[PDB]
Formats: C-alpha cells, sequence, structure tokens
C-alpha cells in the first residue's frame, strides 16, 4: 500500500515515543513488531545498527534514530505542531529532548537490570521537576509538545521500575501524569505488552 | 550581560570546529572562550553539567551544549544563507547522514587519536568507499554548501593528522571534493592556529 511502514518495538521506549507521535499527528501507519529473538530480513538490510527499531520506511526514504523520526514527521505533517516556533524555544526543547535521553532513559536501562541506585536516582530527578508544572500545565509550554513525548513514556513505565512517587513534589507530577495519559493520542499508542505494564506492577 | 553570543570552544576539538565553521557561514561574529582539558572556567562549570562541556553556546539566558543542537539553532536563527534543505524527506536524509558520521567516523577519530591502526584504516576504507557520492554532486549528496559538509570539512582537515593519505582509486574525487571545501573563505577564517599547525607539520 501508498502507506508509511513502521518497524516497532512492542515494549521498546523509543518505538512508543515514534507511536505516540504518529498518533498525534492522526496517520495510518502499517506496523511491523520486532523481537530481539528475531528481526526481519528487510529490516537487517534497511538498517546497519545493532539497535533496530524503531525503523521508517516511506516510499524511498528509511529512517532510523527515533529523534531523527519524529522531527520528519513533524516536519512533514505540521497538524497539530510538536515544536515551538520561534528559534530559540526549540533549542531549548532540543536540549531537555537531549538531556531526557541522556541522564533518564539510560537510568532506565539500568532499572530494567534492577539497579537501586538508578531507581532512586530517577525517582528524584522526576520529582524535581515539580516547579516546572506549577507554571506550564506541559513542560516548558502551554502546548503539549515533543519533550511530553519523551516523558510520557517514561512515566508509564514507573510501576514497572518500581517508583512509588510520595513527599513534596508528588501532587504536582501526577497531575502532570493525568493531562499526559488521559489523552486519546496516548492510550491509542499503547501495545497489549505496554498496558500489561501498569495493571500487574 | 554582554550584547553578543560567547562560545566556549576547543582549540583542536572536532565538534568545536563545526560551530565555528556554521558561525563564519551565517557571518555572525562571537566571543570565543578558549578552554582546555586542563582547566575549565567557573562559568561554563554552571551551565554546563557534563564532563565534556565544549562546544557551548551562551546566549543571553539561554546556553546551549551537544554540536548538532547549536548548529540547528544557528540555522534557524540565522536564516542566511540555509545549511538545511527545505523539504521534510532530504531534512531527513541530511539529518542521518550528519547521524552516521558522527556514529561511524567520528568514533575512529576518537580512537585514532589515542592509540588505534585499525581505526585509521577504517576511517580511510569508509572515505574510499563513498567516493562514488562525489561524482554525482558538488558536495555530499547536495548541490550546494550544507550542514553535512559542516562535518566533514573538520575531518577531512584532520587527515594528515589521522595518518590517512589519499589512496588507490576514488581519490581524486575525494581530494577535489576537499580542496573546493578548504578553498572556502569561512573555512578559513574559521579554523584555530592550532588547527592551522596540523596541515603543515604532517
Amino acid at each position: 500500500r501508498s502507506v508509511m511502514t513502521l518497524y516497532s518495538g512492542k515494549d521498546d521506549l523509543k518505538s512508543h515515543q515514534v507511536r505516540l507521535v504518529l498518533a498525534e499527528k492522526g496517520v495510518g501507519v502499517e506496523i511491523t513488531y520486532v523481537t530481539d529473538e528475531s528481526t526481519p530480513e528487510d529490516l537487517l538490510q534497511l538498517n546497519p545498527y545493532p539497535e533496530a527499531k524503531p525503523t521508517l520506511v516511506d516510499r524511498e526514504l528509511v529512517l532510523y534514530n527515533a529523534q531523527i523520526i519524529m522531527e520528519y514527521l513533524d516536519e512533514r505533517f505540521p497538524h497539530p505542531p510538536l515544536m515551538p516556533v520561534y528559534p530559540v524555544a526549540r533549542g531549548t526543547s532540543r536540549l531537555m529532548m537531549y538531556r531526557i535521553e541522556r541522564d533518564w532513559y539510560s537510568l532506565a536501562e539500568k532499572i530494567q537490570k534492577n539497579d537501586a541506585q538508578a531507581r532512586q536516582e530517577l525517582k528524584e530527578g522526576i520529582l524535581s521537576l515539580a516547579p516546572i508544572f506549577a507554571d506550564t500545565p506541559y513542560f516548558m509550554s502551554e502546548e503539549f509538545s515533543l519533550v511530553d513525548c519523551y516523558l510520557a513514556p517514561l512515566l508509564w513505565r514507573l510501576p514497572a521500575y518500581g517508583i512509588d512517587l510520595e513527599g513534596q513534589g508528588a501532587k504536582e507530577i501526577k497531575q502532570y501524569m493525568v493531562r499526559l495519559f488521559e489523552r486519546k493520542t496516548f492510550q491509542d499508542s499503547l501495545t497489549e505488552e505496554e498496558k500489561e505494564l501498569a495493571r500487574n506492577a
């Protein structure tokens, strides 16, 4: 068909981002799910790197790296805007996205290997964001953006990460989580595997 | 407080040279504070929380690190001349090529400056295999000078210092692109004295 193909993980944190963005753009995509057990021959030629998900294929153009995909989707499908307009705000947005992947997505990898230092570090970091959400309903923005597409998959996996939010700042973050998860686009972007993380853990 | 942007650049740093090239291409003037691994200033220490804290651009209350972030900021805040394509598909390709240069080649250049002899050959084998694309276009997958060339110009300049010489077939196209790249007045203006000294002493 004349429709984009997405090679996605079933439980992958970065594949969930792309799926959330495609839902926010309202675009229909053919999703082929890939496991660590077996990575398809089609994807094997299209993606040269060990980590193969997410990969978006469209006509001639093949793209990997999740932020490259997310920025392409925002440039190809402008409505609704998931990035700010002015270059200063766009710089800050990109920088926050960089620091979320470097400081927190890395911690989560360790938390899946049951690191308790990383678990405490991520909880402390998440709770420190509380004074942002007393200013703006979303991350440093009045409107939902791509930075919220970094935080939403991460904060969804918080019971599975063994993280329970209490103390000062919990009320503010939990409200932000409500604004994030109650979105129809978020609920539609969930795989059954991703849905099973909440109601079991 | 000062009404001009401040770049915290390295003297021989690869990613600092990218940012310096882009600022030269945009024609915008900047107070450049040079930093060594020996000592990093109190100002820079407060704004950047990472071990490797160069390049760092500081503008009013906005601090930016990561070279690709800074380079994209500069292209968006200073539109003339455009160093990125207009259409979304071309922009995605450019970003992917910029991603692969840093993942595949810039990683080898880290290993060369340490010890590695294998990384020297791997970078040589990488560049010479990409030689047919330079026959197609005057710049890397582009008819005009883009940010992809801003990834290649710090790399190919240091090619005598890496110990890689133009070898066999394909190297005619590489050197012709290199001479097209290095003879830009923006490139020569972006070079530090340390970076100039790599050319003559190797």
